[PDB]
């Protein structure tokens, strides 16, 4: 397996038609997962499943610029389960990141950071066993 937190370099940043695939298993009694697509210290796209926010399960998405979080985009559809294997696919499209979990469309996130070619790292963290992290062009 891979060590968590895991840094996946994205050479030359992201580009439409780039597909990032993360395979892992959620730990029992998990609290959180996070994917952080970074542009240096900025987080272009933070994708953050929360297993217990006031006894609710929610996915929080956001952008961090100059160390400040912006407006949260929340998704109540929650395909993850403690103890279970998952696949997250993030497809870069011209105007948004498109996320599918276990082959089912989950959400889209409009590009706030527009210099796609400078989003050159993906951090993967949280309460998971990480099996694989890779990318390909479709
Ligand atoms: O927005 C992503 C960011 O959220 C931080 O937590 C927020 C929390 O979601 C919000 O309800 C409250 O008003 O402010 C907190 C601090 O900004 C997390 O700390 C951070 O890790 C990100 O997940
Ligand atoms: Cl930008």
């Amino acid at each position: 397996p891979l060590i968590v937190p895991y840094n996946l370099p994205l050479p030359g940043g992201v580009v439409p038609r780039m597909l990032i695939t993360i395979l892992g298993t959620v730990k029992p009694n998990a609290n959180r997962i996070a994917l952080d697509f970074q542009r240096g210290n900025d987080v272009a796209f933070h994708f953050n499943p929360r297993f217990n926010e006031n006894n609710r399960r929610v996915i929080v998405c956001n952008t961090k610029l100059d160390n400040n979080w912006g407006r949260e985009e929340r998704q109540s559809v929650f395909p993850f389960e403690s103890g279970k294997p998952f696949k997250i696919q993030v497809l870069v499209e011209p105007d948004h990141f498109k996320v599918a979990v276990n082959d089912a469309h989950l959400l889209q996130y409009n590009h706030r950071v527009k210099k796609l070619n400078e989003i050159s790292k993906l951090g993967i963290s949280g309460d998971i066993d990480l099996t694989s992290a890779s990318y390909t062009m479709i």
